[PDB]
C-alpha cells in the first residue's frame, strides 16, 4: 500500500477508475490559466473529454444534473479537473454552472476571471439573492458562483436550508451543475454537499495517493450515505514505455489538414 | 490483540465500525497543563474538524436509528468521552439545533464546571424528586446548548438511573429538544451506561488511540449486547501521527487553513 | 481441563458469562477474623459494583423468561454462591422491589446467620407441614428484603424438596414477591438444585476463578440439561488481577471513586 | 479397555445419566450384599448419586408418559441389582408406592436382600400357578413392594415370552406409582430384550474401569435390533484416581449436613 | 478379504449382525464319533442361548414385517445353516408356537435323519405331482415342531422350486402354522435360495466365523438384491474367543448358571 | 503484460474472439504508413479476406439477434487495422447483394475517401455543423452497393460534433435507408469519439493487433465501453502470423483452399 | 492436442465421438483425391462397417432433430469428409431410402467425378438463377442415390450459398427425398459450412486420427456455435492400429466374415 501505480490496482479492489488524466507539461510549465482554452489538443484535455462522455451516461442513470467533484487530499488537482471539465462540457453547447464550495481555500474566481463579490458565503447567510448569484466567466455558456468572503463557519453554512435552495435553483436553471469541494480527508464539507448532488466523483493523484487513503475516503462517504460513482486518477505519467504500458497507455492522435 | 489499538483498520476488520478518528489536540493538552472547551477556545483545531465529521456521520445514522437521543459511553476512565461529548454538542448547536447534554456521570461528572453552569438541582436532585423535570435544563456559555449537570453526588447512582423518573426525564428531553446527548461513565468501570442505554436511540463508544485494546473494546460491546443495547460504532480519540511522507500511513489528518 | 483463567475460555464454548465478580479484600479481611453482608458493610467495593452489573443483565433476562423466580446454584462447595446470592438480593432490594430469598441448602445453609434472623419455622418445618406458607417469610436487617431460612437440618433434604408442599411455597413466593431468589447447594455435590430447578424460571451458575474447570462447568450444565433445567449463564466469582498493562488480561478493574 | 470417563461414552453419542461412586461401606460389609445401602448408610455418596438418578428419572418418565422402568446391565456382577434395589428404595422415600419385579429367574436374590420369602414368585405367576393381584410382597422398606423371581425355572426366557408377563406388567403399572424391573445382563442372556418390550424407559449399567466401549455399543445394538430404546448409561463403581482439584472424569464433594 | 474376525467388521460395512453363535463343544464332541439335536441334548449351551437371542430379535423383525415365513440361507456349504435353522425352530416351539420347518435342500438335505422322520412323500414328491399339500407335514421328536423333509433327491431341484405348486405349499404352511422356517442350500453354491426367497417375508444369512470373508458375504447379499430379496441381517456361527481380557474383541461369553 | 499470442489468451479471460484475420503479405507489399488499396477488390482470394468473409457470417447471426442494422468498428490503439477490417468487411457485405453505408467517424485522421475513391466535399464534419443535408450525404464508391459518408474537412471539435442531436438523426436516417450501416471510428484508448458513437449503434466489435496489443490494453478498452453502457459483442485479432507449420497449430491455423 | 490418438481424449473434453472410421488399406492402395467409392468396390471393408454404425447412430439422432437434412463438415482439408459423406449416402441408399447428396464444395468439389455424373448445371449454376430446382437432381452409379454436383467453379461461393435460392433448393430437397446429405469444405479453411449450417437439421464433424489436434476440434466447434449451428458430434476418420497384442488401446476392430 504505497502511491497508486496503476488504474488496475483500484479496479481490482472494486473501485472503478472513470478517467486517467495525464500530467500536462504545458500546465506544469505555465504554473512556474485554463488549459481547455490555452492548449485544447493536450492529452489531459482529451482525457477530460473522455470523462465528459462517461458522465453524460452516468448522469442519465441518476436523472439529477448536479455533479460533485471531491478529492482525497489537498493539491492533487480536483479544482483543475473540475474547472477544465465544466469548460469542456460548455463546448458541447450546454449551460454549465460551477459552484466553488471550497469556502476555505477556493480560488475559482481568480482562475476563471471573476470577482469574489457576493459569493456563496454571502448567498448562504442571506446577503445576495440566489437568482442573481451566477457570474459569467471568460468561457461562453460557463457561469460561476465563487466562494465569497472566507466565513468562520464553512461546514455550518453548507448545513443550511439556503444551500439546498441554491442547488435546487441551479439544477432548474442550468443544463449541468458542477460543485468543486475541499478534500474529504481534510474537512467534512464535501460530505455535507454530497446530500444534494446526484453523482459524486473522486480525484486521486497518481503515484501520490495510497489505496488505503482512497478506501478511507470512500468509507467516509458511505457512512454519510453518499454514493461515489468512481475515482479519477490525475497527474499520471509514463514509466515503462514498452509498447505503451504499466497500466496507463496514451496515444498522440494528431488531426490532419 | 491485547495491545493498544494502533489503527482504525484493526477494529474495522473485527466488524467494529470506526465512526470517527479524533486527533490529539496540542492546544487542549498544553492549555490543560480538563480546562477550556476546545470548540469555542480553538474552533480551527483538527480535533474539532474531526468532531464536525462525526456530526455529519451522526445526522445520517440517527435518521434510520429513529430517536433524537444519543448516548456517549467509553471503554475505560480518562479516554476523553466527556471531551468528545461536550465538543460534539457544541458543534451541533452551531448547526442551529436545540442541544441538551445530560451528565449521567453522578460519580465523577464535571460538565457544569466545563460549560459554566451551577450544579444546583441537577440530575441527582431531579431523579430523587427534589426538582422538576421541566425546569431542569440550564443554559450554557454556548447558544442553543443546554445542560442538566449531575447534581450532588448520590450514594446510589446506578439505583437512581434504574427509576421510572429517569425514563420520564429522557422522554421530556426528547420532546423538548432537537438532539439529546447523554454523557455516561465508562462501561468497564460501572454498570451506569448499560442502565441509561435502554432509553437511548443511538449508542457510540469512545476508545483511546494507543491505549485501549481490541479485547477491551470487544468486552465493552459484549456487556451492551448482553443488556440489549445496540452500539452504532466506536470513536478513536487522541490519535497521533507516526509518519512524514504523503499523510500519514495508518491514519491521515490534513490542515486546510482558511484565507 | 484445569482452572478457568478467562471469561473468553467458556464464552468460546457457548457458556455465556453473565458477570465476573472480583475478589473483595474487605470480605477476605472480615472472614480471616463469612459473617455480615458486603453490600451493606462496604457498598463501594468492586465485587458489589460487579454484582450491580449482574442485576442489570438480570432485569433483561428475566423479562424474557416470564417468571420472577431465579435459582442460584454453584459447581462445587465454597465458591461463593451464597455470597453472590445474598449480595445480589440485597442490591435488588435497593432497586425498590419486594425481594425474597429462600435458603434451599437444608444441609449446610447459614444465610440466617449472615442476614440476622432466627431459624424457627425454617424451610425444613414448612416442607414437613408444621409451619404455614403465608407466615413463612422473615424480615432481614435489609429493607424490602425477606428470607425463609433452612430450618432444622432434616434427614431427607432432597426428599423434602421433592414434595408438592415445595411447589406450593414457590408458587406463593412468586405471587406476593417482585423477585424470588433461591440459594441452593452445589450441583456436583448433591441433587437438591436439580429438584428446585423445576419450579424456577431463570437459572444462574457460579464458578470460582482459577479453581473450577471448564469440564466441571460442562458436567454441571449437562446434569441440568438432563433434568430439563435451562441455565441462562455462568458467574465467574473471586477473579483476581494478574497483569498491569492497559489495566489487565481477562477482566481489568477500574476504581471509579466519587467526587463532591 | 475399561471406560475411564463419562466423556468417553458421551463423545460416542451415549448419554451418561449418573455416575455412581464405589461404596467403601458396601465393600466393607460384603467382605451378594445383603444390606440395602439406602437404609444402612443413607449419607453415602453412592446413594446421593442414586438420588440424582431419581431426579433425572422423574421428568424423563413424566415425558415418556410411562411408570415402568427397566434396569439392565452389560455383563454380570457390575451392580445392576445394587443400583436397581437402592433406586426403588430412594424413590419409595419420596412417598411413592414402588414395585420391583425380579426378572432374573436365573440368579435373582432381591428377596434375600429385601427380606422377603420366595414363595409364589415370578416363576410361579408365569407358569399359571398364582394370581397376578396377590403377587406383590412387602419389603423391609415402607411403600416398597417386590415380586421375587420364584423357584428357578428350566425355561426363563420362554416364561417371559408369555402373555401372562405382559398382563402382570400392565397390572403393576395400573396399581403402583412406579414399576422397576431388575433384569439379567444383556450380553449374557436374551431375558432383558424380552422384558424391554413392556417397559417405557430403559437404563443400562456399566462398571467403571471394567466394561469396554465396544461392550456398551454391542449391548445397545442388541436393544435397538429388538426395538428397545435405551435412555442412557449409568457408570457404577467409579473411583477417584489422582486428587488434583477433582481430576480426570468424575467429581466428588463431601457435603455433610450440620447437627 | 480374510476370514471375518469381528461382528463389527460386517456392521462397519453396513451388514447388521443379528446373532453371534459360539462354537458348541458338546456338538463338536457328538459329531466326532450332526447328532440328536443340541436344543434338546444340552439346552443350557451358550450356542442355544445365542439362538434364543436370535428368536427374540426375530419376533420383533417378523411381526414388524407382518409375515410368518422366514428363510435361512448361508454363504457357503458346511457353515451350520441347518444347525442354526433346526435349533431355532426347536427353541421357537418351546415358546408354545406351532413351527413348521421345510427342508428346501433337495440335494444333500438331512433333517429327517436329525429330527428322526421318514423321507416318504417329502418336498420333492409334493412339488412333482402329489403327496397332498395338507397331509405333507410330519411330526418330529420335539412337540409343536413339524417338518416337511426334502423327499427323494430330484434331478431338477431349482426347477421344482420354480413351480406354482411351491408358492401354494408356502401359502398353506403360512396359514396352518404359527411360524414357518425354510432351510435352504448356500447361495454361493446354488441358485435355490434366491428362488425360495420370493415367497418368504424375512431372510437371514449364516456366515462361519474366521472362515467366510467379507467379500463372500457382500457377493451373497448382492445375489439376493439382484433378485429383489431383502436380507435383514447376518448370523455369525462357530465363534470362538482368542483368549479372555475384558472379553474383547467383539465376542463376549457370560455363563449365567441357574441355582434352584 | 506482452502482446497477445493466442485467441485462447483472451477467450480464457472471458473475451469472445469473433475473427482472427491473418497478415496479408499482398497488402504489406503494396503498402511498401497507410492502406494502399481495398484488398477485397485487389486480391479477393487472400486469407485475410476469407477470414473477413467468416466475420460477415458471424455478424449476420449476431446483428439480427440485436435487431438494429448499425455496427461500429473500433480499435484498441492507432494503426492496428480497424479501418482495414471495416472497409474490407463492408466491401464483402455489399458482395452479398446488400445496401451498405460506411460512415467514417474519424474526423481526426480519416482517409476512407482516399481508399474507396471518393471526394471529401460535404462530409460528416459539414453535415454535423449544418453545411449539408442528411438525405444527400451518401457518396457512391468504386464498389457496387457500397456507399460512403467521408469525414469531411477536419473540424477543431470532433468529439463535440458527434455529441450533437444532428449525429443521432443521421444514424437514424442511415439505418432506415440502408440494409446495414458500418461506422469506422478512431481507437478508444486514444480518443473518446468511439464511446460517443457507441450510443447509437446496435452491435460493437473491437480490433486488436496480434503480437502487439496486450490483454491489459483490451481489458482497459472494454472497461471504457461498459462505463459508458456500450456492449461489445467481441474482439477481432488482426495481423496474425505463423511461427510453426507442424500441423498448422499454436493458437491459429489457416488453410490455402484454392479453387479449380 | 498433438493429434487425437484416442476417442476418449475428445470424449473427456465433452465432445461426443459418433463414429471411429478405420483406415481402409483397399482405398489407400486404389488411390496410388479419391479414385472411386469404397461401399461398392469393397463392401466388406471395416471402414464401411464403421460407416454402417454411423448410419445406425444417425437414424436415432435425426428422429430427435425432426429435419432429414444432414451436413458433413470437417476440421481441415484432405481428412476424408467427402470419403465419409459419399460412402455414408451409399450405405443409407442400401437401406432402401431415396438419398440426395449436395456438393457444397464449389471450390474443390469432385463428387460428380467419383460418383459417375456430369457437371452440367450444378449447384453454382442453380444458385446463379439459371437452372431449375426440380431438374437439378442427377442419378449416380448407385441405386436410390442422387447427386447435385458443384457445377463450374464460381468466383463467389460463400456469397452464392448466402442467397435465398440456396434455402429454396434445400427445402425442395428435404420435401422430395428421404434423406439429404450436404458435403461442405472444411470449417478452418473457408466460411462456407457455417452458411450451409443454417438450413441443416443435424451437423457432424470429421477429424483425422493422429492429425487434427484437440485445439482444432475445439476452435471448429467454437466457429459453429458463434453462428448458432449445433454440432451433434465428431467422426474420427483414418484410425489405425498401434499394438499387435491381444486387444486394445484407443480403438479395437474385428474382421467379422463367415
Ligand atoms: N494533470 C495535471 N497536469 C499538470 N498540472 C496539474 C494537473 N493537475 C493539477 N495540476 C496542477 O496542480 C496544482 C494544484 O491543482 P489544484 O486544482 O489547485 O488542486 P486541489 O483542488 O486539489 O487543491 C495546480 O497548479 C494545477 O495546475
Ligand atoms: N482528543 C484529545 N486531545 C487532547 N486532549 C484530550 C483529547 N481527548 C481527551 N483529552 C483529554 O483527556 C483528559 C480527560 O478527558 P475526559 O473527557 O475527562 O475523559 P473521560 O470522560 O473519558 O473520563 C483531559 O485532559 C482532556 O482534555
Ligand atoms: N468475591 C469474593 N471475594 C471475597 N470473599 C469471597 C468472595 N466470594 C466468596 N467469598 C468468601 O468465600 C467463602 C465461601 O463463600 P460461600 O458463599 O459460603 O460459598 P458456597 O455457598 O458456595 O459454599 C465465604 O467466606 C465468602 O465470604
Ligand atoms: N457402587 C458400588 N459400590 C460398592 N459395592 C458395589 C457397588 N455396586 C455394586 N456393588 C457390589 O457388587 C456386587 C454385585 O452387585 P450386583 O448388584 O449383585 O451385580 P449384578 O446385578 O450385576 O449381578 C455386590 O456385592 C454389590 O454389593
Ligand atoms: N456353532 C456350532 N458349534 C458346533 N458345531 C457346529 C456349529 N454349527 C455347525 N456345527 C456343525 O457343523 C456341521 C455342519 O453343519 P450344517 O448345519 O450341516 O451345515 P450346512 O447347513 O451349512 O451344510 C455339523 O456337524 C454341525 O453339528
Ligand atoms: N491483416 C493485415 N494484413 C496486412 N496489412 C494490414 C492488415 N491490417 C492492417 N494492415 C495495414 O496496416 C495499416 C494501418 O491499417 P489501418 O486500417 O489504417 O489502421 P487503423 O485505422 O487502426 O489506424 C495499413 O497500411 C493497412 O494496409
Ligand atoms: N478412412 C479412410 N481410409 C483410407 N483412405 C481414406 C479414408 N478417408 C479418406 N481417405 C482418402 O483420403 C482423401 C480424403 O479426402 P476427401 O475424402 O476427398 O475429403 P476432404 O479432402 O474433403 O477432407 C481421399 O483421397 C480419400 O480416398
Ligand atoms: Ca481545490
Ligand atoms: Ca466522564
Ligand atoms: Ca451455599
Ligand atoms: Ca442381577
Ligand atoms: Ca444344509
Ligand atoms: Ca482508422
Ligand atoms: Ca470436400
Amino acid at each position: 500500500n504505497r502511491g497508486i501505480e496503476s488504474p488496475q490496482v483500484l479496479e481490482e479492489h472494486g473501485i472503478s477508475v472513470y478517467a486517467s488524466i495525464p500530467l500536462s507539461e504545458w500546465q506544469k510549465a505555465r504554473d512556474s490559466q485554463l488549459l481547455a482554452v490555452g492548449n485544447p489538443t493536450d492529452l489531459a484535455i482529451e482525457a477530460i473529454r473522455s470523462l465528459r462522455t462517461s458522465l453524460h451516461f452516468a448522469m442519465m442513470q441518476a436523472q439529477n444534473n448536479v455533479l460533485m467533484m471531491t478529492g482525497v487530499s489537498p493539491s492533487i488537482g480536483m479544482t483543475f479537473v473540475c474547472a477544465n471539465l465544466a469548460a469542456v462540457i460548455s463546448q458541447t453547447n450546454k449551460r454549465v454552472l460551477l459552484i466553488d464550495c471550497d469556502m476555505r481555500k477556493g480560488y475559482t474566481h481568480e482562475l476563471l476571471g471573476t470577482n469574489n463579490v457576493n459569493g456563496l458565503s454571502e448567498i448562504l447567510i442571506g446577503q445576495g439573492d440566489i437568482t442573481t448569484a451566477a457570474k459569467p466567466t471568460s468561457i461562453a455558456k460557463f457561469d460561476l458562483i465563487p466562494r465569497g468572503q472566507v466565513p468562520p463557519n464553512p461546514s455550518e453554512l453548507l448545513m443550511s436550508e439556503r444551500f439546498a435552495e441554491l442547488v435546487n435553483w441551479a439544477s432548474k436553471n442550468y443544463d449541468l451543475v458542477l460543485i468543486d469541494t475541499p478534500p474529504i480527508l481534510a474537512v467534512t464539507d464535501a460530505a455535507i454537499v454530497g446530500r444534494h448532488v446526484g453523482t459524486t466523483l473522486m480525484v486521486a493523484r497518481y503515484a501520490v495517493n495510497t489505496l488505503k487513503e482512497v478506501e478511507t475516503s470512500l468509507s467516509r462517504f458511505e457512512q454519510n450515505g453518499i454514493p461515489v460513482k468512481g475515482v479519477i486518477l490525475n497527474s499520471i505519467f509514463r514509466r515503462a514505455s514498452a509498447y505503451q504500458d504499466y497500466g496507463y497507455y496514451e496515444y498522440e492522435y494528431k488531426s490532419d489538414a
